[PDB]
């Protein structure tokens, strides 16, 4: 390996409504410390890793602000940032962002990327909000992400970090090909994706579709993909596991074995992204955007 | 209601010394196997009327002997007539020579069960290189003998549903499936010729079959469409072509797969209405897509 970075996928178990924030942060620090002991330079945390998956509960549009983060970091999450800064490990962390922008209060489903020196690299805000906005009793479970979050205003950004090109996406972003391709057009080499995927109380098909989208996005953009889950049963609601680290070949090189707090580790050579980028997936030599206009013109079918 | 029995007519190797009649006879034999199996649509490989000549270096017009002047012509008319007599439609890949000067395309034609042509697709993503490169174990000069197609990824009303076509290397690009998925495609027909050996090193690519199926299964699932991938396989004059022809359900599941590298027919009953189920439940384009963040896909060609 010529540009190797040891990545830890920090899958989390269930977070309940009755769990305090300190109990949640301590679980993150414990996963952070295990990655340190095994030599990881980057640990990937799930989507909304600082609270239970509250979009499953119905309340006022402002009634979930208790699960949001007033600042990043704040008094509750500072012990995680300082422990990571002491050990020299960067991390990506999903959380519910409460922010004051252009006059009003704004809410985003957000992931922050932090460098080994403790400096915040960048911030991705979720673009594809799934579920619904109003109460729908016809559903077996509510998924009210469109009620508590706004569409992010960052776009699929790619930063110079960890010696390469690092991008971020959140949850159901990973089943849209535009997610990987937009960052692939920014020469991305590592895509970090935390997720919370609800699952019925057979089940291989859901896991098959989960890995299929990430393995294809990795290969077809010749980039590493890290998908870190928040799994388990949260107050009767089951969340999908199967956290993986995917090579730019589409191969799974690390996979979670449990549905609780679990670290997966892989040595990831960023230079392995280079081969397909010069030949089979040489974008500048092969792509013909004059035939792709429907992708950026319309939303539905015609 | 909208069930269509599809036959995947994987072909064996075609040598430089094979005559066009011998090739047409093999296509007709596969066409008759599908008739006896009850197939209503048969998918043929890419460039199914000649050896895979992009591996050989000649002049830019030196491969015209492998091209088709008219579709059909005198040599290919027996295939169209047998298909029309059997009441079977088909998609056929060939090298197209057309006057507009002379233009050369990598093309697939779709023919309906009554023998009437519904449309043509011309290959958009041309792989390889345009000049001879001696450091390669084998050449792949598609950029030299073909120009970029001028049809786009069309989707037609045919065979009781929405049918689109792509060719070979197209199946590795997500834009191929998504452009047709945004046209409510339900069945994508893809013929391909994929060398087993890497062009630069000559070593066998161990993930070749994995990448072959991964891209088509992902395209099928992420666009809720059936995908049919049909290979020309075998050893063509010492050059091994990949097999693994497959019919894929809109779930991304493989429902039929070829087992050999020769002439082989795979058959599967494909209910196009399954696409409606997976388009309304999951993957609702009108409800989730945010094109204001996808502009790089059409605003630039390569990486920034």
């Amino acid at each position: 390996m010529t540009r190797r970075i040891r990545i830890g996928g920090a899958q989390m178990g269930a977070i309940s409504r009755s769990d305090s924030k300190k109990e949640i942060v301590d679980r993150l620090i414990a996963l952070l410390r295990q990655a340190s002991e095994k030599g990881c330079e980057l640990v990937v945390f799930p989507e909304l890793a600082l609270s239970t998956f509250f979009p499953r509960w119905y309340a006022e549009r402002d009634g979930m602000d208790g699960y949001f983060e007033d600042g990043m970091p704040n008094a509750a999450t500072l012990p995680l940032f300082e422990e990571a800064r002491r050990l020299g490990i960067g991390f990506s962390l999903g959380y519910a962002e409460l922010v004051q922008e252009d006059g009003r209060v704004r809410r985003f489903n957000t992931t922050v990327l932090v460098e080994r020196n403790g400096e915040i690299v960048g911030k991705y805000r979720k673009i594809h909000l799934p579920g619904h906005a109003e109460y729908e009793p016809e559903r077996s479970h509510q998924h009210l992400e469109k009620r508590y979050f706004e569409v992010g205003n960052t776009g699929f950004q790619v930063w110079d970090a960890f010696g390469g090109r690092v991008g971020m996406a959140i949850c159901n972003d990973r089943r849209w090909v535009e997610t990987y391709r937009v960052m692939g057009l920014q020469d991305v080499e590592l895509i970090l994706i935390g997720y919370n995927t609800p699952v019925a109380d057979s089940e291989t098909l859901g896991m098959f579709h989960n890995h299929l989208t990430m393995q294809a996005g990795a290969y077809q953009n010749s980039t590493w993909v890290v998908g870190v889950a928040k799994a388990g049963v949260e107050d009767g609601h089951r969340l999908m596991g199967g956290s993986v680290i995917v090579a730019p070949t589409g191969e799974i090189v690390a996979q979670a074995m449990t549905e609780g707090d679990e670290l997966i580790v892989a040595d990831c050579d960023l230079d392995r992204c280079r081969y397909y980028k010069s030949h089979i997936f040489n974008f500048a030599a092969h792509r013909r955007p004059e035939f792709y206009q429907r992708i950026t013109s319309q939303t539905g079918v015609e």
